């Protein structure tokens, strides 16, 4: 089958770079797909499954030996099968497509395909079989581990020095067929201890008594007039009170039964709390509560509540109120404990002032909430201990919580992940034998949690524990030392010098990651819980709050981060850093990971020796090859895979779009790419002189504009912080890991706006002219408006336009608990930013009903003589039609003689008389700059200013008037810092200005105008392509085909 010449001309055609830029060279671009995770983790898998290539060859068992060579048949069979399909659907041409769809990805040959398919079959078998058995043990001398340890044997803290997971029957002076084991053991206490390590997985022993609907009824806790129709849930939390006469075992019942003896269930010599099953709701128990998805599988006031008592052992926690467990309100119903004294910390919500003068509780709540309101509370055995048990009530009830062993392996020195890891030992050998309480069920499986978590990186975590295990040199009682695993041990001894450097580097930096992911949905999710209880108060229904009480912790008001929260991953940061505020301490030490990947990444690069090996036939990728490795040929298909992740990956996308900005001389003068950072710092480098003059503050606007404009599209806009609006956007722009990123779609998008933005400054504003121009009209009023929405009307004579709106709408929270309105130049066919109220007081109701008032309604004209010439440029009766309502509806002019019945000619001729009658000089056409709303006043006399009313709110509006007779009048000395220049920009400031010219700028219209003119402008012209995948990845409109 000969295939045709149509696809073999059509095809793409392979070069000898990637690209023609100074970072697309084979040196640059594999180090950047070895610094990029999935194509790291990708080659990984082929520098990782050579190791355990070697641990199946000299594996006793006779299964392990022929899964060798049953992976190789199957891949055989494989082939065939691929070759049979891929025959039977393409004919003609399947050879080609084989190379091309098939090869390409998997590392541009035959036998690649052979060593992709083997190799990851091997490495997951390897994976599979690491927690294919239990091997949690207490074990005995002499005798070996004992088939069924007792429960006061291995309950002690002492005692947990004898749980370290090992095997039975291992014998590292023998060559047993079961000794495969051995190496498991290693390795599984090695990745539990990274399991123990990232994420911190503390369990808790928690009882959660649901929401109670009352049989006493909601009237007597919030009546219906306030409240209608009351559900049981935490904003209307009630329990039943307690009766001794019911023989019940929940709800205040179960509270009192638990409350009574809550001493007694930490088991002092273990440490452990466990609480009974039966005095909760549901079923009951513990939970693991790791750092990953504890705020996403439970309810974030439950695993901020974790992380509440897990600061309280170490004397970290702030925000809530301490009782011993004696002061429990047992008697009455469990929210008693809550309702906390309020007379003079703990962040207490006191209901009484939250609602003021309005009743929104009836009964026992009404008198008891005076007294202040809590969510969540610390119960302690003694005033002199620190807080064990954990009370707080979230969506499904109140919960009382303890982390058991928190005592044991968490200190005022933070967490202590061996005696963790002993205690989770302990607590998984008491499930793998059912030495568990009969009044308790351990719905806990520590090994399927390793498994899981360890399961999202399954190639650069067991890399990592594989040179953790080679790394101790000191410790001759791992699989290492047995002499069955001589060869095995030293695969892994082969793989430290060429690849520990990067893969150390690698998980210290992706652990971060994983990190700094899930302390981001702390602030996240308590945001998240938090929202409801600020939508009652803005639709002003406040009194549906009830019994909604804030939380303890503290939030940041320069960072948006709950910095206790954050403590425990910190405890996490603190334990990989030794491993080979949060935030301070994760954006730190994620940098100067990343510079270590790096250098670690180029290191690795350069001992590979890396040279491009010439494609094959009817191949379309430039593939790489090396030979300086211990695997010569699974490194060099390591690389082609990672290479075959970076170039299709939008990474290399926005690095090619990040050249065209580096290309660009005239915005590198103001911006330094790569640093991100604007160029010529304050100074004389360039200044003063055309071609775009101006400072580097007057960028950091246009920056702040893109901010806002980003910070407006947030799904939740208070995990940034609060104040004013200068700081949360700084912090929403450290945010975006910008200068850590350069190679992301939030960077290109951002030098996207600048380009945009300056490609609007360039030229004497040769574009922004045209937009303009294309924006304004003749016959249509424009304007520069500054409107600040005021919930209250009016020397007391401080101007509300230039007051910051801190919490707009209340976005940055609650304001009883714990010159700006800028527009742009806005038109009538624009107007949609514009609340409807002002756009039609502007542009439809100009000169209302109610002089001056009249000042600026023809100034769209700007001239005598220039409306008289735009009402005979009339050629159709709909043109007349739309002028004669404009004048009439829209701009209430008074006509007199016109009639509709008359021709063409008459039409305009009655409109034009009229208009030279009546306008034979009311300053029409003068500019109006000042202040609109229920009347117009101008910027001088604010003392006589009436707001705009409109349902209930009122508007201060202070509007520029913009004609084309300024539109044409911008250019060249338009950016001079003088006033006097003034009038060559639209008679504003400099400031205003460029703020206008940003707002301008965030146009998808101008920034597409803008993008074209960068690629189109560029000294060496188009970016071309010789791999594919770099093709096919970023769109023609930047890379083009050799």
């Amino acid at each position: 089958a000969q295939p045709t010449a149509s696809t073999v001309e059509g095809l793409f055609k392979p070069s000898s770079a990637f690209a023609d830029r100074t970072d697309f060279s084979l040196s640059s671009i594999l180090q950047k797909s070895l610094i990029n995770r999935e194509s790291f983790n990708q080659y990984l898998a082929m520098r990782l499954a050579p190791v355990l290539r070697t641990f199946y060859e000299d594996n006793y068992d006779t299964d392990i030996k022929e899964r060798l060579n049953g992976f190789t048949a199957d891949t055989d069979n494989a082939f065939v099968s691929q070759e049979q399909n891929l025959r039977n659907q393409f004919r003609e041409n399947y050879l080609v497509h084989l190379q091309t769809d098939i090869f390409d990805n998997t590392g541009g040959n035959q036998a690649a395909w052979k060593l992709r398919d083997v190799n990851n079959k091997i490495i997951d078998d390897f994976i599979s079989r690491i927690f294919a058995k239990n091997f949690v043990e207490y074990v005995q001398d002499g005798v070996g581990p004992l088939t069924k340890p007792t429960k006061s044997l291995i309950e002690n803290t002492s005692n947990f020095k004898n749980i370290k997971l090992q095997p039975k029957f291992v014998n590292k002076n023998a060559k047993l067929k079961i000794n495969n084991d051995a190496v498991y053991a290693a390795i599984q206490d090695k990745l539990l201890d990274q399991f123990i390590t990232n994420e911190n997985p503390n369990l808790v022993s928690r009882v959660v008594f649901t929401n109670e609907t009352p049989v006493d009824g909601f009237d007597n806790y919030f009546n219906t007039k306030v409240i209608q129709s009351p559900t049981p849930s935490y904003q209307f939390q009630v329990f039943n009170k307690y009766n001794q006469q019911s023989g019940g075992t929940k709800g205040a019942n179960g509270f009192n039964l638990l409350a009574s003896n809550l001493k007694s269930y930490k088991n002092d010599q273990s440490k452990g709390i466990d609480i009974p099953n039966k005095f909760s709701s549901d079923s009951g128990g513990k939970l693991l509560l790791k750092a990953s998805d504890m705020f996403d599988t439970f309810d974030p006031s439950f695993s901020a509540a974790f992380i509440q008592g897990y600061l309280a052992l170490q004397k970290k926690s702030k925000g809530a109120d301490s009782k011993e467990v004696d002061s429990l309100i047992k008697d009455k119903s469990i929210i008693e404990n809550f309702f906390v004294d309020n007379n003079t910390t703990v962040h207490k919500t006191d209901l009484v002032k939250i609602f003021g003068d309005k009743d929104v509780f009836a009964g026992e709540y009404k008198q008891q909430i005076s007294k202040a309101v809590v969510d969540l509370i610390e119960v302690k055995k003694d005033s002199s201990s620190q807080p064990d048990y954990i009370l707080s009530r979230g969506k499904d009830g109140i919960h009382l919580m303890a982390v058991d062993g928190g005592s044991h392996y968490l200190t005022e020195s933070g967490r202590d992940v061996a005696k963790q890891k002993k205690f989770l030992l302990f607590r998984a050998l008491q499930t793998k034998y059912g030495l568990v309480d009969t009044d308790t069920t351990y719905d806990f499986k520590l090994f399927d949690e390793v498994k899981k978590y360890f399961d999202t990186n399954r190639i650069l975590f067991l890399f990592e524990a594989l040179l953790d295990l080679s790394s101790d040199t000191n410790n001759k009682d791992n699989f290492l030392s047995y002499p069955q695993f001589k060869k095995f041990a030293d695969s892994i001894k082969s793989i430290e010098k060429d690849l520990k450097e990067l893969v150390q580097a690698h998980y210290k930096q992706a652990v971060f990651n994983e990190t700094a992911v899930a302390e981001n949905k702390v602030t996240l999710k308590l945001a998240e819980r938090n929202q409801p209880f600020i939508d009652n108060e803005r639709n002003n229904q406040i009194e549906q709050n009830g019994l909604a009480a804030k939380l303890p912790y503290e939030q940041d008001a320069k960072t948006g981060h709950y910095n206790d929260l954050g403590n425990y991953y910190k405890d996490i940061i603190d334990n990989v850093d030794k491993k080979g505020n949060f935030s301070e301490e994760v954006v730190s030490k994620l940098k100067d990971n990343k510079k270590k990947v790096e250098e670690a990444a180029k290191k690795h690069v350069e001992a590979l020796k890396v040279f491009t090996i010439p494609s094959p036939l009817y191949s379309q990728v430039i593939l790489v090859q090396t030979k300086l490795s211990f695997t010569p040929e699974s490194t060099s298909l390591g690389l082609n895979l990672a290479l075959n992740n970076y170039l299709t990956s939008t990474e290399l996308q926005n690095s090619i779009k990040l050249s065209y900005f580096q290309e660009d001389e005239a915005f590198k003068k103001i911006i330094d790419i790569t640093n991100l950072t604007f160029s010529q710092q304050s100074g004389g480098t360039g200044g003063t002189n055309g071609n775009n003059n101006l400072t580097a503050d007057n960028w950091k606007i246009f920056k702040e504009t893109y901010l806002l404009d980003l910070f407006e599209s947030q799904a939740q806009k208070s995990i940034f912080g609060h104040v004013g609006i200068e700081g949360v956007l700084d912090t929403l722009y450290s945010s975006l890991n910008l200068e850590e990123r350069l190679d992301s779609d939030d960077v290109i998008d951002y030098l996207s706006y600048l380009y945009t933005a300056h490609w609007l400054l360039k030229d004497n504003l040769k574009n922004y002219k045209q937009s303009l121009q294309s924006k304004l009209s003749r016959t249509s009023n424009a304007f520069l408006v500054w409107s600040v929405d005021s919930e209250k009307n009016k020397d007391n004579n401080s101007d509300i336009t230039q007051t910051e709106v801190k919490n707009p709408n209340f976005v940055f929270g609650s304001s009883v608990y714990d010159r700006y309105g800028f527009r742009g130049i806005v038109t009538s066919s624009t107007s949609g930013s514009l609340p409807e109220a002002v756009s039609r007081r502007l542009f439809k109701q100009f000169v209302n009903q109610t002089n001056n008032a009249y000042k600026g309604a023809l100034f769209s004209f700007g001239s005598m003589d220039n409306l008289k010439n735009i009402i005979n440029g009339i050629q159709t009766q709909t043109e007349f039609d739309a002028l004669y309502n404009h004048l009439t509806s829209d701009l209430n002019i008074d006509v007199t003689g016109v009639d509709k019945n008359k021709t063409l000619t008459e039409q305009k001729t009655s409109l034009t008389s009229f208009v030279d009658s009546n306008f034979k000089q009311k300053d029409v056409f003068s500019r109006f700059d000042g202040y609109i709303g229920d009347n117009k006043v101008e910027e001088k006399n604010y003392t006589s200013y009436q707001f705009l009313s409109d349902g209930g709110k009122y508007h201060a509006t202070f509007v520029k008037q913009v004609n084309l007779d300024d539109v044409e009048k911008i250019g060249t000395d338009s950016l001079k810092q003088e006033d006097s220049s003034k009038d060559k920009r639209l008679n504003l400031s400099l400031e205003e200005f460029l703020a206008a010219i940003a707002l301008e700028a965030l146009d998808p219209n101008n920034q597409t105008q803008a993008i074209n003119a960068l690629i189109s402008g560029n000294k060496k012209g188009l970016v071309k392509v010789g791999d594919f995948r770099i093709f096919s990845s970023i769109s023609a409109q930047w890379v083009r085909r050799f």
